[PDB]
């Protein structure tokens, strides 16, 4: 039996003091890093003076021979909109892609020109329209309002003809066969290169290629970077490698696991092929380039050009090149390492000294992991001063590095020039630009006449497809509001700002350094609300190192669950509690609860409930908040335990983690907003969890009812006890006193003594749909000593689809698909089920996605680059296994990841994808790894929708598209509660993405969201920002009927429900940069009504009708003769019903009567097919006393979307963000 | 139409242009319902030129018009009400429907 | 562009035909000129040669 963590993640090579340096300064402080930088950027001011003028030069230079562009020209020749002129470059993308000259100007002449464009040209023709955005408007638009471009392409085509099509069609040409890219091929882009390298410039090709997602992928970027090499090396014929030209290349392109968490595949695996590819170079006297990736790819990407420059077969060429990133903290100890490296070697490396592509995208990242700081910069000026510096020490090591300066920047560039000296060769250093945008600017530098300095230019080789997929990083790098590029064209910026000092402005502000002011770090994400939980980073070698010890150290633990009852811990049957990935691996032992014991623990809390009750909100608040702060610190060894017991990998145990510290905080301020001496509680609640978010759901239901100042009986599932029972203690530790928190460990039947007992006010359950319906049964034979029914939370399984339309990225679609179907083995509720992908891609992208699936690691979670663990049991597994083998009796399609024979100790299923002929064919949820595909075609598009809402399930969705009008569609027809556009559907975020499903998901209101609280009291408080300005119509119409039958009092309650609902609030809910989080109050759907008196009747009518809802009323009641006359609009809401089976599904009741009529009518409620139904009661007496009878927040529906806005690439908000 | 709208001068010829800005990225749901009966019926024309009236119909347009500081100039289209259906034929009748529904109206 | 010009001479016509202060003679004048330059936007971003007169 392997040591537990014994091989968690060990580094590639031991870290040499020059690698320890710059691991040290991954996410240092702003203000640690700005003044060593300031000192060696600082030049002499008569090197400033001349800077300033040879800057002005330049820039002088650039101004004067700035013409407008093609597309200016076009826009203005045809007095072309903004849409128009997008539109018009989407048509001319799209005419391209018609191959045949002579077939393309006919389609024009006879079809486009003179007719609907529309039935000429599966794919929208806009579906890079972000991108022609970003070419005609400078601005990036994430989303793609399509048919505003639809209608601009009419617009234009009717008024201006084939006249501007052709005008288009020959700009767009040029822009994507000349500009965005040197060449559609390597052959060509060499014969495009002679012009300027007679000039002295030289070239590096960038053949595209990045990101592979499946082993066919690397391969294929690895055979088109060979034969470029052969192509390049071939016309370089001898020149070397500073006057020849030579290649660049992604790492990410030759591997699809190019990360650290799979550092010994890379090593393994890519790591020869760039040896390959290097030594072909090497024979040819070519630059090879490495260039820079995200930051969490630099220090891996280290190890590579390690090995590669103490590779003896690689020996006697200096081509080797590697591209540092100004932008990032570590950038001059990273150089520092490189330039030892180049004395250790002998080989004199290409650095490529670059500010850096991926910042919006590094903003958004180190946020949405919690992590203490960005690992870039901030303002935009601290990049420019580092750049200085890193020159600076590179030029000081030209014997043993050749730098390459690669910018736009004319005053970066002038303070180089004069910093390096007048000594120049070809071979001490050179600049370095883009193909199509530096070429003006180094046209000043580039011969004798100039500044005699040579310049590399970067050449994008490929196609239209190759060119566009990730052309809006590339234009944001010059374009964005901060962007020099964009600044030279800006005719309000003069040429002393341009030619400003970056070094000295920095020096003279008053906090050196200081971080951005609009860029939230991640722990403060929500401001004064509540403090950010914190995570680690798993690409950080002292936190992987750290937490190697820590982890072991929590492997040696004896970790037990007990009975914790208030009198102190009970006795009961013990048994231990093993690994799901393997069986051998003990990791505690469960003392599980005796069904008498349980039910004294509900008499304990009982007794115990007033003195819980009189802790006041905010020192309830109080303990939460010091068990967040007990979680945050005890993390690593909380990461251990959840990743032994419940089979999860280090990255879900830390998310895991992080979500239950949010709940801690979230429901703490959520009570300091709202909760005062009238939110009484319920009294003892019992908790029920699951098995798959063993900390995380368990410590949200408990906290919540604990800070709602109810008592409560824990009863985690029998799966994962010990989790449970250590947040337990942390939450005692915190000063939950024992009597309002009993842990009581077992299985169902102790849930179940639980719910039966007679002293329990209220239940939260997080599990499957069919035991919250034994829950439901149990529950409707009680009502609370006051006559009501006890209060349900049942929050359940889910049929979760995405739905993929041709416009969205592959590879971003397999991405958020294989996360969503198969992180923790599709053990989250969350977890995509089925994947419907637009016919016209669908075979594309499921290539993709079993190439992608065949790339991942299933194995015992105690290694960091393991994927994908072991389900929770072997009934678990055997349930999914028959499930699969069941599919593919029926001839269905399967494919199936291969399982490693380690698995065998444990109880895995191989990640599996199964393609069905349509949604019907899937009848349960399978909780496994297991994800279903169908097809359909887009005119089918909304009965698809219907066919994802028929399941009855509604619980996470996900759309993948470009297109506004689909999102519109889709997102008004989808009926779940947490919807995501362009982004997996998982790791829902407490009080970002509220989280909880309707119909067979659940009863809410959201876990992790405002309503949650008020469910737990007997008078639901004003949740914060919950109200509506909207009044519903069809309450309206029916307060005007109540007045006009003489019914006064029942329609100023009609109005004032009205009033009260809040149907129609929509929130922003703030988050991480890069996304949009929304939240929305709708209608539940049909309410079944179940009155008893004609006043009664109204009111349950007003409550339903004013938060949107149609009724079902029960014809038993016999007040038909009540409802005479009503409006057509109220009469379209409103059906009777004597079968109330055969009328659902119903989305919440609404009831009247005594006590036993309650209690019958629950039971009757309660043995309806289909959905658990939130039930409200009241007597008739309590309608006329209380104007809150019924209370509006559980008769709305709450949708929580998340929408990825920087899906197109990068983030327009952060455009601004200098 | 308005004066001093965008959809006035395409009153005043015979095929009316796409007035600026007009277009809605929302689809009438009902116009969506009648499509899919269409498509269970076989009346593939009729479900087309249903569907393309749903994605062209202008109906949810919602805009800020320029104008002065210190005002908020807003315009929008909403649906006309009940429009009266005057067919001769079957598939006369479909598309008059899906004109009317795809512009939210009632018949 | 007339209108504009003409103004003065329009308002005081506007003023003794139609009943209109002078104020609501302005603001008819620069209803006209707005209209005549709006409907020629509106034409000039629309107009071709499918759109016939009637
Ligand atoms: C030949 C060549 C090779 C390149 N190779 C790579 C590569 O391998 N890896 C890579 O990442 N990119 C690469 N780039 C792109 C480069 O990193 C820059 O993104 C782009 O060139 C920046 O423009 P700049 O230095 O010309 O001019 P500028 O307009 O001076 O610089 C703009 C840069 O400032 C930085 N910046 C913007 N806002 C902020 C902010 N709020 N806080 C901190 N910094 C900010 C960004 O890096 C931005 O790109 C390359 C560029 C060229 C010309
Ligand atoms: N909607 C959500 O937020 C959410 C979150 C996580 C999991 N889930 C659902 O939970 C299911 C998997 O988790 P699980 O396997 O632990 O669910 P489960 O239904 O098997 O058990 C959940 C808990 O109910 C208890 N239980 C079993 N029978 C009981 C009974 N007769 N009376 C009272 N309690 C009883 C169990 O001991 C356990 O504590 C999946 O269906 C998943 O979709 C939903
Ligand atoms: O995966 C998700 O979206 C959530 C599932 C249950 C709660 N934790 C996260
Ligand atoms: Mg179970």
């Amino acid at each position: 039996a392997p040591a537990p963590f014994a091989d968690f993640a060990p580094p590639v090579r031991p870290q040499s003091t020059l690698r320890r340096a710059i691991t040290a300064a991954y996410r240092r402080p702003e203000t640690e890093c700005l003044p060593p930088l300031v000192e060696a950027a600082t030049q002499s001011k008569e090197i400033r003076d001349a800077a300033a003028s040879t800057a002005r030069k330049l820039i002088e230079a650039l101004r004067g021979k700035h013409s407008g562009s093609g597309v200016e020209g076009l826009v203005q020749e045809y007095s072309l909109s903004s849409q128009e002129g997008v539109a018009l470059m989407c048509l001319a993308e799209a005419l391209l892609r018609i191959p045949d000259t002579a077939t393309r100007d006919a389609l024009i002449r006879d079809k486009i020109a003179d007719g609907n464009w529309k039935s000429h040209l599966s794919r929208s023709l806009f579906v890079n329209a972000a991108t022609w955005g970003l070419v005609v408007t400078g601005k990036l638009t994430s989303t793609v309002n399509d048919r505003s471009l639809a209608a601009a392409l009419t617009r234009l085509i009717s008024r201006c003809g084939e006249p501007v099509i052709r005008r288009g069609v020959d700009m767009a040409m040029r822009m994507m066969g000349e500009q965005f890219v040197t060449g559609e091929t390597i052959r060509e882009a060499l014969k495009r290169s002679k012009e300027l390298e007679e000039k002295g410039f030289s070239y590096s090709y960038d053949m595209l290629g990045e990101a592979a997602t499946t082993a066919a992928d690397a391969e294929r970027y690895y055979r088109d970077y060979e034969s470029a090499i052969h192509a390049i090396g071939k016309a370089s014929a001898g020149r070397g490698i500073y006057e020849g030209p030579g290649i660049s290349i992604k790492l990410s392109a030759l591997h699809p696991r190019y990360s650290r968490a799979q550092a010994a595949r890379v090593m393994g695996e890519l790591l020869p092929r760039v040896k390959a590819l290097a030594l072909l170079a090497k024979n040819y006297d070519i630059g090879l380039n490495i260039d820079a990736e995200e930051a969490d790819r630099l220090e891996l990407s280290l190890d590579l050009l390690e090995v590669l420059c103490l590779d003896g077969d690689l020996s006697g060429w200096n081509g080797m090149g590697f591209v540092v990133q100004a932008y990032g903290k570590r950038c001059p100890f990273v150089l520092d390492f490189i330039i030892d490296l180049a004395r250790r070697s002998g080989r004199r490396i290409m650095v490529r000294l670059v500010k850096g592509a991926y910042w919006d995208a590094e903003i958004k990242r180190a946020q949405l992991d919690g992590l203490a700081d960005f690992p870039v910069f901030t303002r935009k000026i601290h990049t420019d001063v580092s750049y200085i510096a890193c020159a600076a020490k590179l030029l000081a090591a030209t014997d043993v590095v050749f730098p390459q300066f690669a910018t736009h920047n004319a005053q970066t560039l002038a303070a180089i020039y004069h910093m390096a000296g007048k000594d120049f060769h070809v071979g001490k250093y050179e600049f370095q630009c883009l193909h199509g945008m530096g070429e003006p600017l180094y046209e000043e530098v580039v011969g004798r006449g100039k500044l005699d300095r040579p310049c590399r230019i970067y050449a994008p080789v490929g196609t239209h497809e190759t060119l566009l997929a990730y052309l809006v990083r590339r234009l944001l790098e010059n374009g964005a509001n901060s962007s020099f590029v964009h600044r030279i064209n800006d005719p309000k910026v003069s040429i002393d700002e341009l030619i400003a000092d970056p070094v000295e402005v920095v020096r003279a502000m008053p906090v050196v350094g200081a971080k951005h002011d609009r860029i939230a770090l991640p722990a403060e994400l929500f401001g004064d609300a509540r403090t950010n939980s914190a995570g680690l980073d798993l690409s950080n070698e002292e936190t992987l190192a750290s937490l190697t010890e820590a982890l072991r150290e929590s492997a040696a633990m004896k970790w037990t669950a007990l009975p914790q009852l208030a009198t102190g811990p009970a006795a009961g049957e013990t048994r231990t509690v093993l690994n799901p990935g393997d069986h051998r691996d003990v990791v505690g032992s469960v003392t599980e609860t005796s069904e008498e014991d349980a039910r004294r623990a509900v008499r304990l809390a009982a007794d115990a409930a007033p003195d819980w009750a009189a802790v006041p909100p905010s020192e309830r608040a109080a303990c939460l908040d010091r068990a967040a702060e007990l979680m945050q610190a005890r993390m690593p060894t909380l990461l251990g335990l959840i990743i032994r017991e419940a089979g999860k990998s280090a990255l879900n145990a830390i998310a895991e983690v992080r979500e239950a510290i949010d709940f801690l905080r979230y429901y703490a301020e959520q009570t300091r907003r709202t909760l005062g001496p009238g939110h009484g509680p319920l009294g003892p609640i019992v908790c029920i969890s699951p098995w798959n978010f063993p900390l995380a759901i368990f410590t949200g239901q408990i906290a919540a009812a604990l800070v709602a100042g109810n008592p409560v009986l824990a009863k985690p599932a029998e799966e994962t006890p010990l989790i449970a029972a250590e947040g337990v203690r942390i939450l005692r530790e915190a000063g939950i006193p024992a009597s309002a928190l009993q842990l009581l460990p077992g299985d169902g039947r102790v849930g179940a003594a639980l719910v039966a007992a007679a002293e329990t006010a209220g239940v939260m359950f997080t599990g499957s749909t069919e035991v919250a319906r034994l829950i439901q049964a149990q529950l409707a034979d009680r009502l609370s000593p006051a006559g009501r029914p006890i209060p349900l939370i049942a929050e359940t399984g889910g049929q979760n689809a995405m739905i993929v339309d041709s416009s969205a990225l592959a590879e971003q679609v397999v991405g958020d698909v294989i996360t969503s179907a198969f992180d923790s083995a599709g053990q989250r509720c969350s977890a995509l089920r089925v994947l419907c992908l637009q016919e016209d891609v669908a075979d594309r992208i499921l290539t993709m996605l079993k190439g992608a699936l065949h790339e991942l690691h299933i194995g015992r979670t105690d290694r960091l680059s393991v994927d994908v663990g072991p389900v929770i049991t072997s009934e678990a597994k055997d349930n999914i296994e028959k499930h699969i083998e069941r599919m593919r009796g029926l001839g269905r399609k399967v494919e199936q990841i291969g399982l490693a024979s380690e698995t065998g100790v444990g109880t895995f299923v191989p990640p599996t994808i199964i393609e069905l002929e349509k949604l019907s064919d899937l009848q349960r949820e399978v909780f496994g790894p297991v994800l279903h595909v169908i097809r359909y075609r887009r005119d089918d598009l909304d009965r698809l929708v219907d066919d994802v809402n028929a399941t009855g399930y509604g619980l996470t969705f996900g759309l993948h598209t470009r297109l506004d009008e689909t999102i519109a569609h889709v997102t008004s027809r989808i009926k779940a509660g947490n919807l995501y556009i362009n982004r997996n559907i998982i790791g829902a975020v407490v009080g970002v993405q509220p989280f909880g499903g309707r119909g067979l998901s659940g009863t809410g209101p959201k876990a992790g969201g405002p309503l949650y609280l008020g469910r737990l009291v007997t008078t639901a408080p004003v949740p914060p920002q919950h109200s509506s300005v909207h009044t519903d119509p069809v309450l309206l119409d029916f307060a005007k009927w109540l007045d006009g039958k003489g019914a006064r009092a029942e329609a100023e309650a009609a109005r004032n429900a009205g009033s009260s609902s809040a149907l129609g609030l929509d929130l922003e809910l703030p988050g991480p940069v890069g996304e949009r989080n929304l939240y929305t109050l709708h209608a539940r759907g049909r309410i079944l009504l179940v009155p008893a008196t004609e006043s009664g009747l109204y009111h349950q009518l007003a409550a339903a009708l004013a938060t949107g809802n149609s009724v079902a009323i029960d014809a038993a009641s016999g007040l038909q003769a009540s409802l005479k006359n009503l409006p057509q609009t109220v009469g379209l809401r409103v059906s009777w019903s004597k079968d109330w089976a055969a009328d659902g599904p119903f989305a919440g009741a609404l009831v009247e009567g005594d006590a036993e009529r309650i209690r019958a009518v629950n039971k009757a409620i309660a043995a309806l097919p289909g959905p658990l139904l939130l039930v409200q009661a009241a007597s008739s007496g309590e309608i006329a006393r209380n104007p809150d009878a019924y209370c509006l927040n559980w008769l709305v529906e709450e949708v929580s979307a998340s929408i990825n806005t920087a899906a197109a690439g990068g983030n327009a908000s952060l455009m601004a963000i200098g």
